[PDB]
């Protein structure tokens, strides 16, 4: 009765904080109170202190209800604890619940914007690295829950308290190298957070900068998650550029951190300058690289931001004007005998037979292969049906049955249909392609299907009138047949027909009427088809082209790259060994760039000497 | 879009009352909850992001920020 | 500055319905052309008395029509004022009672805002949204 009374008159008092000294008061007849218990004493204080239903602590509910006195309250209740010797017990305490579970008066007070009541706390011993660990924290679908790597600093990085940030560098109980419940250290978090500058103004980036000149070392980017991802790694997975942009160029002024950088200029005479990046984890080398990473996953819808980067951008053009050019051009000449023969074959019905037989394996385990791996992906599913088709015709000509040819001739019209594959190649011919390809998907099916249902609608009564019967004379009844009247309407959405009232009909004038609205339906749908291609036509089409082109161009290239073997790729490794600094030598691209505007004198240089060898 | 979204509206409250009472009863959008000053009123609840403003929230109804 | 000094005053009456029936929230609710042409002062207007009477009365009220200053704003195309109105959060803990958008919780940039539906909803004879949508005018 007094005592719950009591217990929740404090928290009350707490939550109101009206006077400091009512709850001086009031501790002090807590401690008045604790001279009854002669053992197990600090337990029942905490006990009577501490709210046992959901773990928290009466410092917590105070730092939850925010208010101009709450310092002197702070103060006084860790002194209080001092006095009594449980700041230790009360500081670190934290939630049993199973979504709170792990959070503490540190994370609370970051989850704020206070800082100093964070530097009282860490003075009195508060724990730095308190992991919160629940499904708040860790939460599903961005919803009912916010994720930042479950640590004090990332959620003060993630914030924007850089005054925290660099109060939790300077104790040496922090620890940097910390990785979560997920596996994720501090970087990875600030990689799940970078949603994009008009909605944060970068600062993001600049703590990342922060933390590395903090802590001199490879040691956090080397690191892994739980699925097995650098933190470039994860920022490339997901739609995150800035950050990318800000790792992929880094060129630093301070020469003992000089190493940590990717980006660097070994000589510039003037307004020339030739930047050498770095190719570590970037090149098809490794297990997963950054450009594997960007270029086969469509979850993102971001990759022209990706890709228009410039070490990725220049290894590409790179790629393709060495080898993957006449990859291309090879493949386009062995299809382009492949599919002459075929039409040789079909039109006058045995080497050419076999080296189709031979040609045909290739590409149908290439297809079967790529679909076991997998509207980017349907030329590969056309390039198999044709195959399964072809291989079905020859299956049947050997065999004693008629129906092979029609295989046959569908794959020649299904392969003439294929050869504007390779028409993607060129960029003018690549827009083309994709042009088709976004129209054929967006504009066409609609009016495809809603001309259809039409084409029944009006089909339907064109037979019905045409029931009347003409005497066994299928001339004289036109649209007899449904099928009939569809093919009249038809030929007649062409102009092919060759119209006319027809006497074997009970009603001239409603079937004219019907098939003049029909017309006008038809004309005006057609219409509104080309009407919802050009409101999109101007803007949208050209860059969503171009960058669809570019994409699949890469995915391309990264493709032939992956069907070499070891030693050609090993031939044709783009990059160079480079002596960075203090005894390392990384591989390295080079560019040479050009700046009339900004002007200075270029004081960190590689080499001495400009000259390109 | 203008005409489409309107009319999508104009039809939902259409479906909305041909049905009787008890069922709309039933459905009740919105969830009762508690203002202070010891008032009881329907509420809808919208989680929303906000990252260019940064601010100690002193306006809040629950300290502890659990969905349930 | 002459609005406060008018309502200073014991002998004001805040409550003073026009012939038409209308308090001063109907009135302005009638003045609030669009952004480009008034510079959202309006609004500012709304809330000062709002905050000088800390009550329910005057948006209870009803003009001759028989609409709250609510379903006026949505009788006519005004929207920068109706934007206040439906989301209003006051930091004056005494008028947390006028405000209509609530913080349930803000751990961090994430928060789950509490509007609310007391004559919004279709349980009304004539609810804000089937104002809306049911005038073609």
């Amino acid at each position: 009765r007094k005592k719950r009374r009591l217990k929740k008159r404090i928290f009350a008092a707490v939550s109101e904080g009206c006077v400091e000294e009512l709850v001086e008061l009031l501790v002090e007849l807590q401690e008045l109170c604790r001279r009854r218990h002669d053992e197990d004493v600090p337990d029942f204080l905490m006990h009577k202190l501490t709210a046992s239903d959901t773990g928290k602590t009466c410092l917590m509910k105070a730092l939850l209800n925010i208010n101009p006195n709450t310092k002197e309250i702070v103060r006084i209740l860790l002194a209080f604890a001092e006095e009594n010797d449980i700041l230790g017990r009360f500081i670190n305490a934290e939630y049993t619940e199973e979504a709170y579970e792990g959070q503490t008066a540190l994370n609370i007070a970051i989850e704020r914007r206070q800082g100093d009541i964070a530097a009282l706390l860490i003075a009195a011993g508060a724990d730095v690295n308190a992991h919160a660990k629940g499904a708040f924290f860790n939460p599903k679908y961005q919803h009912e829950g916010f994720y930042f790597g479950e640590t004090p600093l990332a959620l003060a990085a993630c914030t924007n308290q850089p005054e925290i940030v660099q109060l939790l560098m300077e104790h040496e109980q922090t620890d940097i190298t910390s990785r979560d419940s997920r596996g994720n250290n501090i970087l990875h978090a600030l990689v799940t957070v970078a949603e994009d500058f008009k909605t944060q103004n970068d600062f993001v980036k600049r703590m990342y900068d922060m933390i590395l000149l903090r802590s001199g070392n490879w040691e956090l980017e080397t690191t892994r998650n739980n699925d097995g991802l650098t933190p470039l790694q994860l920022a490339a997975k997901m739609g995150k550029a800035e950050i990318l942009k800000y790792i992929l160029s880094r060129e630093i002024k301070e020469k003992r951190l000089r190493s940590l950088s990717r980006k660097f200029t070994d000589w510039a005479y003037g307004p020339v300058s030739s930047s050498l990046y770095d190719l570590t984890n970037v090149d098809t080398t490794t297990d997963n690289s950054v450009l594997e990473i960007t270029v086969y996953n469509t979850n993102i819808d971001n990759r022209h931001e990706m890709l228009t980067l410039e070490p990725l951008h220049t290894l590409l053009h790179m790629k393709w004007k060495k080898f993957a050019k006449h990859m291309f051009f090879l493949s386009f000449c062995f299809y382009f005998f492949y599919n002459i023969t075929l039409t040789l074959v079909s039109y006058y019905r045995l080497l050419g037979r076999m080296f189709v037989l031979i040609w045909a394996m290739c590409i149908s385990v290439k297809e079967g292969i790529a679909i076991f791996l997998l509207s980017d992906a349907w030329f590969h599913f056309v390039f198999f049906i044709q195959a399964v088709l072809v291989i079905l015709s020859v299956f049947l000509y050997l065999f004693a049955y008629k129906e092979y040819l029609a295989c046959l001739v569908l794959a020649m019209a299904l392969g003439w249909a294929n050869m504007l594959y390779y028409t993607r190649g060129f960029q003018s011919m690549g827009m083309y392609s994709v042009m088709i390809q976004k129209v054929i998907l967006h504009d066409v099916l609609k009016f495809l299907f809603v001309y259809i249902v039409f084409l029944l609608g009006f089909g339907v009564a064109l037979a019905s009138l045409i029931e009347k019967c003409p005497k066994d004379n299928k001339d004289c009844s036109s649209y007899g047949s449904f099928s009939d009247a569809v093919l009249e309407l038809f030929k007649l959405t062409i102009g092919l027909g060759d119209l006319n009232i027809q006497q074997n009909s009970k009603y001239p004038i409603l079937f004219l009427f019907l098939l003049i609205t029909y017309v006008i339906l038809t004309f005006v749908l057609l219409l509104n088809m080309l009407i919802a291609l050009m409101g999109e036509t101007v803007e949208n089409v050209s860059k969503e082209s171009e960058r669809i082109w570019r994409l699949q161009r890469a995915r391309t290239i990264l493709e032939f790259e992956k069907m070499l073997p070891e030693w050609l790729r090993s031939r044709f490794r783009m990059g160079e060994l480079c002596k960075v600094a203090e005894d390392d030598f990384r591989l390295c691209l080079r560019i040479n760039e050009v700046k009339w505007t900004e002007w200075k004198t270029h004081v960190s240089f590689l080499n001495e000497d400009p000259g390109p060898v």
